[PDB]
């Protein structure tokens, strides 16, 4: 039956499916926001997922561990774990393309590069001001001004996996870690600040299949050169710019300037 449902995976990731109208049908695996840290597959837009099921592309809203639970290396090898029994049980091989939000986005190019080893290449790629290393955390951001407290996220829980936060419920706990600089240790990342094993090459990112890449220019999060190479290394790709909206602008999807950009995705997607 083509009715939105969620299945959960051998090793415990859940997905929510989609459905198209039709059968046979294409994929799209969407990875959602939050930093690594906190978020849920349940953030996708309502008009994002019609973009992709109102052009024969079935949506899978994927689970993964987030940080300091889970450290960034495992993460990345459990959402290969995680592409594969998706694969075995429900793209079953056929055409698909990945969508990424944010952390999403560079979860979508480190599982595209670890895909290609398995010959499973995505067909393309749709970036929403993701990133390909962790370098920009090293810079300064100032995202929230109020201070948050030790006494606010004493609560959350750092110790166990977890798979989904569909309240956004870590929200601060991300927002901490970054305003006491913690955000690399949350992450695992290596003590002495080489992160190259966690960022892909032009080299590698020339490889890739056709990417369509979008950011804001005034994003403040991550820097938007990221979206700009991604866009433009990755061959036969697109760039998108936005224009003086905030870092998340999935958040604002009744914006103009989102609704002319979702106009562009749509135009690129029939293209595919």
């Amino acid at each position: 039956a083509h009715l939105k449902n969620n299945q959960t995976l051998a090793n415990g990731a859940t997905v929510t499916i989609y459905p198209t109208t039709t059968e046979p049908t294409n994929y799209v695996v969407y990875l959602h926001g939050g930093g690594m840290i906190y978020g849920t597959k349940s953030d996708l837009p309502e008009e994002l997922k019609e973009l992709f099921t109102s052009n024969g592309y079935t949506v899978l809203a994927l689970d993964y561990l987030l940080a300091p639970n889970t450290k960034i290396d495992h993460i990345l090898r459990t959402l290969t774990e995680t592409f594969q029994l998706l694969n075995e049980e429900i793209i079953q091989n056929q055409s698909f393309g990945l969508c990424g939000r944010s952390a999403g986005g560079y979860l979508m190019l480190q599982l595209t590069k670890q895909l290609q080893t398995l010959n499973l290449t995505p067909q393309f790629l749709v970036n929403f001001y993701g990133y390909t290393d962790l370098e920009f955390i090293k810079e300064p951001r100032k995202l929230l001004k109020q201070a948050i407290s030790a006494k606010e996220i004493a609560a959350i829980d750092q110790t166990k996996p977890v798979w989904d936060d569909p309240f956004l419920s870590r929200y601060l706990l991300y927002h901490y870690s970054i305003q006491q600089a913690l955000l690399p240790h949350f992450y695992g990342l290596p003590e002495n600040g080489d992160w190259s094993a966690y960022a892909l090459s032009d080299e590698t990112l020339k490889t890739f299949p056709p990417c369509f890449s979008t950011a804001s220019s005034s994003d403040e999060e991550v820097p938007f050169r990221y979206s700009k190479k991604i866009g433009r290394t990755i061959p036969e790709s697109t760039f998108k710019a936005v224009y003086y909206l905030e870092h998340d602008f999935l958040k604002q999807t009744k914006d103009p300037s989102v609704i002319t950009l979702f106009e562009q995705l749509d135009s690129w997607l029939k293209e595919r």
